[PDB]
């Protein structure tokens, strides 16, 4: 049932904090003006848009930095500022004109819950709170930050063509 | 017992360094420019302030970057400086007309001893000295910056509900 | 948090092999962990049920001896037998494991536990890791978590 | 901080179940008896120190209590912590700075947290874990209570 | 890793500290029973079983069904033979290890497994690592882990 | 053999994230402006330039402190932005065979150059791929003193 | 004999990179433009600085960061930019009027070896190299950005009195 | 520079218990490790001097039947040491001690190749160029020996 799910997939949706970050947040004077990123994660991210995947990414907090990374990435479809997930989510159902069976979703913190519930690939990070581990149907081994997105993808890549 | 001292409690006075992070500091040219927290105890924080626990600050360290982060999380009630702990304490008692038993105190170093000693809900982190662990009534699983705070959060939440 | 989940628990089930064994036959003059049995008298004395889902149909009678109530021998299918008979939700159950095989309804239960040297892919299913590695005593610390909690 | 507490310690406290044994017990079709040896070397150079050795299990063992009467521990209470505690206390008219602990249960917590030098095992739950001011790189019954020996000596 | 599993049709393993942790208790023989569910779910999944060792599990090891059984050299020689044998390539193979003299057929194949508690030289070269120590059951994870990647 | 390898060796090439780094990427507004090295590797890369080697970095990765870093260190053939193609290029102008050139690799887009090679070298982080194709993959998981733990392995058997 | 040796401390000489520091090098467009210390190392110093204990550093390393943290620390003899050590410890020790007995060093480096070798009370840092834990008479259980001089500091505070 | 000590070793000492042994005694059975038994033969054909210093008669048998001479019982290490150092002719960069214990502790500062095994006290972790991963009588000497024939070349 891993395979269907994943084979089915055309909308990978992530979560920035705890998921393509380790949970830091650097402060200077006048906010959040540094975030840390993983380098595996950027090659996880072109190698889903080279299959054909659409990457979307819901984000409680906006950054500078981040908008920059997600940009030089080419990602996209960006929601950030707002923790109304599930509205945010259905807003993206709506305009790519998807089933939520075709969506995927990586989490880590309970805001996630909800629109894991619905869609078809529910990915939590290792280091996600056991409230989004039973809702999802796989859980990487890597924590956020550590490469957890570059694992998705070649979870992916083996699932689409096997 | 643990469930009675927890709803008894109005206010949780927190440190920073140790606490609310990791306990590392990034220095600049120009001194500690640079602070870094944790995405988990933000939420904690204002999960927190929602349940009705007013939140205040004592720390000897100031920094523009925490300034901004306490701000940006609402947090208002806050003490710098190079003061003795239960000085401000006291202050704070006052000010808000509470009794010992109505107060929290999660602690790191020795400085926080004779404070924790008085407080109805005296709390240390994984990484705090021994000297501040045996005046604790609870040690929190997580050290300092890797989300405490948010299992302080977690903890009252379950225990005032129960 | 661990402590919801401890607070609905009525039914724990486990897997004997590699959670109350190391698994190591010694030829017959092999035996047990006492720690374990200790746990099982304060799993019943706290008034929950204890129940037995086991791969191999072997050590059942040292089970019996310290009175465990459901045993299965020789799974999903099974698991809401149990789930019937006791007139008991998702919530109200653990399940401690090691094997791939448990994955589906540890998924499921309220209290999903793997032993200390269990494959990932359970342990990440799991709300609980031991610290024992099972054989070593893993059923008394989660009895004594459970009662802690 | 650690050679704080252990200047003070005049009495070691410790547990028989997850400190001295490793839980297991072995039947011939009979039982065959395990002790450490490390521990028994541990226990008399904890003596020659001067620290006066004492059991509160829960779980009475006839093999051990045997071994250790042997190697000369007396203060022996088997099968309610923290009234007993209070018992040895008195008895050696002690303070709460002056005693240690070994424990690997979460009986042990509230008399772990009174004592001087609280001392938890590798493999116990982090709840007794939490409470130590220090934990061993041994297992219970692997030698402990020697390491715990080791480290006395060494900081003294 | 998913990639590698797929391929498999031979498994190599040491016995000592793969099978056990080295013990002798003395005519006392240790065997984990997890390893023997382990050795029947790889041969319920077509997987043939082969051991090149450098003693006394070997009757218990025969009984169990593992063919491929080599006692006493120090294993590239003999690992060519197997896969001579077979006609299989090196890819289609495994290795469970715990020791430096695994380490050239481990590069080779697969599949390299190491226990947890081996030599870091051995643990570099493999694609996956055990949780279990050895004599703990290490056989029984390599097992589930196959099953598992592959359905 | 390893010996052998290693006594041919004239210069060794770098990738640079998952191998002088933890693979973190430190991002402000404008970009990668901060980049956080380990000073093992700084004495391993002055220590194999004691021994003869001349470095090399081909990195898909450009960045101004990564730069800054390098030319402070010494090393002087600086590839970013990019391998095969910039593998001949520094082989041609060094008048290099393949057997007296090494390289230390993390990534997948690494293997290519890695299988000409002759002292590949995977870093212990590196994926399976990489590691299979290395003679000799370190201890230490990069940003961890890789290239610290390389020069020592050089030093023994020169 | 660790009490008799601290006994006769009168200075404590450090190592920054792998001492104060993990061995971490943030580099920006323009070198080690940040620099990480440990609160608890703030709390060591202080420490030694009310035991009257004088405070030496001796950094083959560099920075704007390094500087303005040692200065807000009031560490009095900082020596920075160079390999010499040996020579710079001859400095310090003339400067003080001091013989090696009354001297510690705490190091990380195989630079550090020769300058241990003299001292009273030569330390190392839980992650420094066999060559430097072998000269040493108390390796840490910290490393290098874990509060490794606070450490120190108790233990010296400890054997004092 | 570890490839650098262990070049130079020509002779190992080792405790017993602790090291070849988890320390627990069977009783109404001997416990040895045959990983450490093919552990010692190789150190033997590498022509490293095997020693150890005790203070335990069941386990000296065995390594008496497999080569093992050099055996002192009833100890205080640092005098018979350099008792084994005189008998040999060899300086501390010649010699490598695995250890358990903090009795161990100021050999292993003097030694060559210092070796602690995995659960040892971190005091004695502290003054070793090696820790090993397995803990105790799980074929920790073996390890050792695996380590110094790598290392060789």
């Amino acid at each position: 049932a891993l395979r269907d799910r994943v084979k089915k997939l055309k909308l990978l949706i992530m979560d920035i904090d705890g998921v393509l970050t380790d949970g830091k947040l650097y402060y200077t004077e006048h906010g959040e003006t540094i975030k840390v990123f993983n380098v595996l994660d950027g090659i996880g991210i072109k190698l889903l848009q080279k299959m054909g995947i659409t990457l979307a990414v819901i984000s409680g907090r906006d950054s500078a930095p981040l908008i920059t990374r997600l940009k030089e990435l080419g990602v996209e479809e960006i929601y950030t500022g707002s923790y109304k997930k599930l509205e945010i989510y259905e807003k993206i159902k709506e305009k790519y004109s998807l089933k939520d069976e075709e969506i995927g979703f990586i989490g880590d913190d309970v805001v996630d819950i909800e629109v894991m519930k619905k869609v078809g690939f529910p990915v939590a990070v290792r280091n996600a709170v056991e409230e989004v581990r039973k809702v999802a149907v796989y859980i990487t081994q890597r924590n956020g930050g550590e490469g957890a997105l570059r694992e998705v993808a070649e979870l992916i890549h083996f699932l689409k063509n096997d």
